[PDB]
């Protein structure tokens, strides 16, 4: 009936590395694919260990738990993003400072968030949003200077780089989603933590499975979860990332064909297409036009459904939200974080979108837009 | 080359559910499957609402954010269990208090729990060792006497009942394992958790999905985690549900077939063997054996490795643990715990098990006994 926003990614392989996984006898997670995937992300990405996780919010969630996260320590983060990003540091009992966006690439603003720390500060957590890189050698220097640890959530950044290097690796904790609305899915859910810090990596082994060192008679050596994800889905991801070139490249050419038909709507001042900073690569996890506001997105929203066709808005600000209010503090003005959210439309964009499909899609557009 | 002591349940449909789940275009969690294994869960066993998620860790600890779990709570447990039971709750800052076990089941001992009630106490939380049931009827009187929640850790407990209730749906909050090792699996890991106590449910749902809403805008209303399986694993599981009494018996049966064989040596007292209280209706999950010693135990584990036979010891008592010793206390005397898991042996049990290596096992035993 209808073209969709997203559909999981599918190469046509899965079902014979996971037959093969069935057959091997072990299913439970730290098989033999999940450690081939780590194997691939470690090499690939340059990160000393990655460890593969249920979802991004464990990866999430065990970061802070690595941190040693303790109530009170504040946490520095986007309010434009996703619940997970803070759910993981309050449950440890963080305050979250929320910091205003750069409205060319959503992101944090780098140069808002030194005004942010306090004495309290431990910990800030860029997001790659659309999988285009924060500013983070800035990031990363502010970091230093005030003694901070930096998580990544690159959760829509697998196969994005800044300057060279792959996301989720430039911090001492990165984190990945395999869900089955990113890039590579691992069966439908999944994360990866990246730990990029060597000191941390004896710990993270040892919460990773449930606080034992069953990586080694193991004991209860140490708080943890099961941060593990089945061998059946890593088989799923395993498949997916021996294509991880084709899926980039496939993706990456719907997302020139949006931009390429777009950009005369944005040169007249209609619209606004992503911005790209420069050092960053993407991943073409996303395709998101800006609106003059939200009447303007919600009438293309309702031409669109018209049309059999599925286009989404993304994130409701954190910080405005019930639970936001409560666990945490919009530090400065919101200036651009509810208004950018509020014009953001995100267009049907997947691997396996077909071309005949997208041009629809295109041409729909074309005409709302006269 | 080694009869091992644990192989996944494999049907042998897992992969036509599976081909029809990525058939749908829909992975992730809360799909079709996740549905259906909750509808088939909930009425086959009587809860009121059922939710699937990535571990019984994950339930055990979706349960303790539940019951709002602060700093100073006393959670009260055996020792003799498996580190999760004890974590999920350790991470929301309770204090761990270990009761002894009675012997004969290795379950917490129903009637040494009051002794280590106080004030600050707020949850029991039995395990069903093996599949068979904790003295329930007792340890719920004794809650309400005391306003105790009661979470049942039923992780080895699917298919088994207590005087005609289903394992898990007896406590406030039950949780099950869909981890390889259980009788039933969710492509290698997953968990249910069962909220039986009506008045949780519309709280369960919003710390399920992340602390969101899923009336279908959606936004932040609490704190939560991503405990979602994937649909994946939930065809997987599914499948495995359409076997679940042909499993069951098959487990059944070749318990039996360990009993009758080892039942002389057991009425000589060379060994012991499992019991099952009157009412308790068993799973098969597990059969385990007493040694007259630690030191027997390891006699046994060599000679049978020799044979190519793989068996094996079980949980290290919690209290004894390094970090158990740190997050909780042991209280009265330590007088069946370590002695008991010290000369307990689990022998290979699982649905694929052919009865020829079971053979060749149970040969093998009666050889070592004389
Ligand atoms: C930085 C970051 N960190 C962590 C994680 C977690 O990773 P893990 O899952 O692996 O643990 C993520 C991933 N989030 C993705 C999607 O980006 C997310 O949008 C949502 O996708 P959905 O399943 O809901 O479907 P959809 O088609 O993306 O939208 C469907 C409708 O929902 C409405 N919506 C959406 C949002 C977001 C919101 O706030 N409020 C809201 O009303 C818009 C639509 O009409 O959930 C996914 C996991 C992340 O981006
Ligand atoms: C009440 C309860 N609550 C919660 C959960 C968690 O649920 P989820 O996983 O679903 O999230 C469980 C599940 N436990 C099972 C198994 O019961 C458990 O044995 C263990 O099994 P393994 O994968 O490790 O393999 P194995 O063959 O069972 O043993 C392997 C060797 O390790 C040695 N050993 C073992 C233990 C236990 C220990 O402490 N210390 C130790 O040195 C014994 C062997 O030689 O882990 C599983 C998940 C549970 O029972």
């Amino acid at each position: 009936h209808m073209i969709p926003f997203n559909a999981p990614p599918v190469v046509g392989t899965e079902l014979d590395y996971m037959q093969s996984a069935m057959g091997s006898g072990k299913l439970c997670g730290d098989g033999g694919f999940t450690r081939r995937c780590q194997q691939w992300l470690e090499q690939r990405f340059g990160s000393a260990k990655v460890l593969l996780t249920p979802s991004c919010t464990a990866s999430l969630e065990m970061a802070a738990l690595l941190l040693d996260i303790q109530p009170g320590d504040e946490v520095i983060m986007p309010s434009y993003t996703f619940v997970s990003t803070a759910n993981a540091f309050v449950l440890r009992g963080a305050k979250i400072v929320f910091v205003d966006v750069r409205p060319d690439t959503m992101n944090i603003d780098e140069t808002l968030i030194e005004a942010a720390i306090t004495d309290k500060t431990r910990v800030i957590v860029p997001v790659h949003y659309a999988g285009v890189a924060c500013e983070m050698d800035t990031i990363m220097a502010l970091a230093k200077k005030h003694n901070l640890f930096v998580v990544e959530d690159a959760a829509q950044g697998v196969m994005s780089t800044y300057k060279g290097r792959a996301l989720g690796t430039i911090g001492h904790i990165g984190c990945f989603s395999f869900h089955e609305t990113k890039n590579y899915t691992a069966g439908g859910e999944g994360g990866a933590t990246l730990i990029n810090d060597k000191a941390l990596i004896e710990r993270a082994e040892i919460i990773r499975e449930k606080g034992t060192n069953r990586s080694q008679k193991y004991t209860w050596r140490d708080i943890g979860s099961s941060y593990l994800m089945s061998d059946l889905q890593a088989a799923y991801l395993w498949a997916q990332l021996e294509a991880a070139d084709r899926i980039n490249q496939q993706r990456l050419a719907l997302w020139q064909n949006y931009y390429d038909a777009l950009a005369p709507l944005a040169k007249a001042g209609r619209i606004e297409l992503p911005s790209i900073p420069d050092g960053c690569v993407q991943n073409a996890h996303m395709f998101y036009i800006k609106l003059r506001d939200i009447d303007d997105r919600s009438a293309l929203i309702n031409f669109l459904k018209e049309a059999e066709i599925m286009a989404v808005f993304h994130y409701i600000p954190l910080h405005g939200c019930p639970a936001g209010e409560h666990f945490g503090e919009f530090h400065g003005e919101d200036r651009y974080t509810t208004k950018e959210s509020e014009r953001l439309l995100r267009l049907p964009l997947f691997y396996n979108l077909s071309p005949v499909n997208q041009r629809t899609v295109i041409a729909t557009l074309l005409n709302y837009f006269s």
